[PDB]
């Protein structure tokens, strides 16, 4: 029925108003046809009435609905992208004297707004290797606020055992607030709020949009966490225009056909990159050997396009260009979740410089793929000639 | 030469590309033809190149282009709307420890930010009133970071004598970071760069998208604080969308024409309501008698359409409802700047409670009145018909 | 009440803002139908504003037809794609094989060409007019002629015609013709062509109620006599405009009073010093006393807008022309006109007879048509000065 | 290479995407020109995708107008603001008084009105044949026939037409008739019309393009020799779609195959459970055996999309109707079809006959025409089981 949910969600007549997508509503000012009207607007300004455009209209409330249903909690708030999410979540329940303990596969910039914003605030922030499970108790301090996962991890794509982890959390600090950066699996994939999590962040930016032509974050939250999450994100200011809230919404449509393609694309082209003569390693949740692989069969209920490959070598500058430079399908582009195949690479150096208290475990230069809609045997293609030009 | 600015302002052909507006980029990933393509692209990512999504694309970079002539600074830095970017640009310079001084006639949200959210971050705030001039110095610390101006003020239109408040602030504490809420003049009214104010921020959403149909928030920088501003809003990942940015530098077309109307017409009200006996007074800049009016004689260099005035009496619940709730033309709705008349009533208490270490000096009921663009005369007679309501 | 009180006012009902101050932009093609029921009332009013289909529109574009008749004062609304085709189809929503068609010669070009090209194929004639031939139309009429196409101030040479004489005269012998007009100049709004006896008064909104270059589309207000026949073969041959279209055009309507007024200010100032100047052999501009049919705009419009054109003395060449054109520095060449910045465009006459059927042009010298937008005007005086030292 | 790899890259170069995914969105009317050279430059090439007027378009529709003529394989695509639009305006393109238009019975209702009331009075005739008609076309074929419009599957009852016999037919006889199809339920991909000698492929891109029931356009890609007719005289007519549009139908083309896929799939799945139930008395679903012209469906189409109709046993009266459409969960009621939800509409015997123009209807019960969106296949049984139960 999850076909059926993405489908109808948040398509109310009250949005919608005889349409099949809802209304888009643009608007700052919203007028009280009394000062009766505008008393009860004003009490009920953060449960959905028509007040002020920063507390959003019909087109965000129709988005907010659809988002509690798919992922499960109680309040959904958004904002300008998904970095903008993350920081601004993180900093809706810290205060000062607080330590934030965070994965060291981390999205890059939400490390640099820990290491560069919270620290000059009075916080401390501390890493733990993605496998860890139970033993993060020996980095829970007694002031541990947030603990912030991400799985699977940026870039390299290691999978944390989230009920391990949880119930350890739980055990030690039971008042820490769990949040997890759960764009790869487009919050669908893995129902984080079912598992224990308080807050599920997206940078729905990827595959919730799914066309690479608008950013915007999400943060679904349970009771616990709502209302200051709520009010404190609305003291920064946060919110996205009603054009983005109401194309989020037309991409949760196509988001099943787009994920199940997806899912078996990057799988076929996977295993066959498993198998070639110039790979030393393969990361993608879905296939065996994998770091994680177990939690994703086990927690997961599918898998999406983006995955990473070690090379056997480390390219130099002009193998870098070479292999590169002369793709025929695959771009050169960050981001991600589009209906477009990408291509990035990343120097074991590189990365040893954004895994923070760990240790990098490879030497051959990484490639990073996102897989599109295109046929599976061109990219396949495309990939077989690139090897043929570093060989 | 400023209605040929303002035409002018941002429309580059590089930004055009034959068309008279800019063209709307709508985009997260942005695609490298090269390695060396990509590197000279992130060498320039603050630099007006194609870089990604949140760092902007040439619909952001054209309006960035006009802010930056308009008001004359060396960089604008955009955000989700106008509270973002009051809550931001703060946040962008304040350390655990800094003391923060804010006029007491910023706008309430400003002010709730300070209490509410620096207070828990180890920062303090202490307020001045709006005419304190030169003796702010009495309220300087040795650890004051931050100054925050807003002339006129919110509600009350009290207009600062900027000059000698940068004055005394530069004597005594020369590395503080002078800001001011410049949404009134639209940031044309009044230069605040000319002043030697280090940050000008402004609610978009105002006067320059002019319609009340979107949201955004602007702050142009001198040379000396724009990268930190710049740099630290990037890492809490403040951004505004492309086609917002692109309706904003389509309102700053009709500027002149509009804020030129809005002059002419609220002037003609305010001098026509300073002599109805049923109104004890009137709080508009551009007329004598108002609060700091030899300021904005001197410092500014136009009026726009908003403003306030005291009644003799302070109407109840039952008289507050028949007046409001039968206007014609003017209609009850937080935000302004747009081409319809407004009006919002105030209760004295109400208006105490925002005014943090001062004091109120009125006792009768305080209304508030948007001039929009509709014929000046149907407007005097809907606020003559009003009182006599109230008679 | 005034007009700048309706401006702002005008489709804004509570039914289609939803709170909002601007009408909500709804984009459909379907139309959910709760019942049968529901289905049968919305299929019967299908034409008097209820959800149906999205060809017939949406909530946005009845806020926006609804704007419209208020502003011109007409029973109906049609929206078309754009002006042209705002033009072509209202023509041929009322001809059939062997009907004949009488229109101005200073017509929009376009509109010349669909007559001549289309029309004539289609077993419809098409006969013109000189613009100041008033009471002096009844020679032109023929026992067969269904429609009288008016356009004041005519294309380029800005020509008023003396629309009561030709409306008198045309009912006196024809009463039963269909009198229509593109009204685009005027915005509809500085001529109330309803209140003097016209049919359907025609504009691309393209222009001025858009007001800023960016948007596309065409209106055609008719009084309760055409309205129906308009509406229905204009839906046949599937003319509409999208929602978001609509919404921009209310939105412009809002700004319409200020930016009209400034125009005109603006215009009138730059007509008068280019009166005064040594290389200007005549300026065509309707406020301008001397200029064809002044005194008709003066007694029918309330007002003007920014757009008129004047002779130089001389007929430029081709090294001449590029050199004035191509190097003005607040001036654009371009087509189109109604934004907020400032055009120029050159005609020689040759250009202008091609295109005036059954007329004689009256000047010699090249003809430079100019928008006035918004700029400061002494700003614009400045360039056009610049202008003339590189022909001296 | 595949149509997959197509369909995520066509139309999609630097010159229009400037550094992007997506093409950017170029809104305008007026284009400027920087200086007499680039205006001449413009002016010769306003037809080849150099930026003149708006009306011709910007980089956003050249951008679609490429994508479109790649897929389709034409050598150009002309824009409408709908669908009907495009099928009025492409037969207008192309006949004169005189002329004679054969139509299958089968077209899409609005496409007869427009030959009935609009053509007619054009001195214009129109007749009709039935889809399987085949070789036999030639006795319909008149010395003045200049346009023979097919549309396959049939509107409403889904009738597959043999085209080979048809075009072959009609080419031995008339060589230079203009034969043009409305491709709209293939989405111009799953037949390729331009392969079979078809002339002119119409989609009302409305449909399956946009796919999302929120944006309306008309497109029409035609051969080499048909192009600049039609351009020209639809521009006449003032024909366009706004550039937001444009856009959004490019950005519909990126999931078209994983769309299509999955409503080839789940139709096909409710079609042969409504075949195997007792209260059916036929399902008209082309890839379905025994379905009216399903070998030639077999023969030259590549796929099947979602929309197709059942005729039950009884004929439902008023109010076996209601309760059987107003209690539906996930199946809605309104026009168009194409989007990602599912969608139910009734129609009688009576009411199909009327719109059968020569020709005899082939049932007697309650026609349900249903479009299978992207919901999970078994909710929808369901609630079509639970509208049998409503019934029995």
């Amino acid at each position: 029925k999850l076909d059926t949910q993405l489908v109808n969600a948040g398509r109310s007549k009250k949005y919608t108003l005889g349409a099949v997508n809802s209304v888009i509503q643009r608007a700052s000012s919203l007028v009280f046809d009394s000062v009766e009207a505008k008393k009860h607007a004003t009490r009920n300004r953060a449960n959905g009435e028509l007040f002020y455009g920063r507390r959003g209209t019909l087109t965000h409330f129709s988005l907010q609905q659809a988002m509690c249903e798919l992922e499960g909690g109680a309040g959904c708030v958004l904002f300008p992208c998904g970095a903008a999410a993350v920081a601004n979540s993180i900093l809706a329940f810290i205060e000062q004297g607080d330590h934030v303990l965070m994965t060291n596969t981390a999205y890059e910039p939400s490390q640099d707004f820990c290491s560069k914003i919270l620290s000059k605030l009075g916080v401390t922030t501390s890493w733990f290797d993605p496998l860890i499970g139970a033993d993060i108790v020996k980095h829970l301090q007694p002031n541990t606020k947030i603990v912030f996962l991400e799985s699977p991890g940026s870039i390299t794509m290691e999978v944390h055992d989230v009920p391990a982890i949880v119930a350890a959390v739980r055990s030690v600090v039971p008042d820490a607030i769990i949040m997890i950066d759960n764009t790869w699996a487009a919050g669908v994939l893995f129902k984080a709020l079912d598992f224990g999590i308080d807050v599920s962040i997206q940078a729905a930016t990827k595959y919730l949009v799914g066309h690479s032509d608008a950013m915007i974050g999400t943060a679904v939250c349970n009771a616990r966490c709502w209302e200051q999450l709520r009010e404190n994100a609305y003291l920064m200011g946060q919110m996205v225009d009603a054009d983005t809230a109401y194309i989020t919404s037309r991409g949760l449509r196509t988001l099943g056909v787009r994920l199940r393609q997806h899912h078996e694309s990057s799988l076929k082209v996977a295993e066959w990159l498993a198998e070639h003569p110039q790979v030393a390693r393969v990361n993608h949740p879905a296939l065996p050997g994998s770091k994680g692989h177990e939690f994703w069969k086990r927690d997961f209920t599918g898998s999406s396009g983006l995955f990473s490959f070690v090379l056997k070598k480390k390219l130099n500058n002009e193998e870098l260009a070479n292999y590169l430079d002369n793709f025929s399908l695959f771009s050169m582009a960050y981001s991600w979740g589009g209906y477009e195949s990408l291509i990035l690479a990343n120097q074991p150096e590189h990365i040893a410089a954004i895994r923070p208290q760990g240790e990098i475990d490879f030497s051959g230069t990484l490639i990073r793929l996102h897989i599109g809609l295109e046929d599976v045997d061109d990219l396949i293609a495309d990939l077989d000639a690139g090897f043929a030009r570093i060989v």
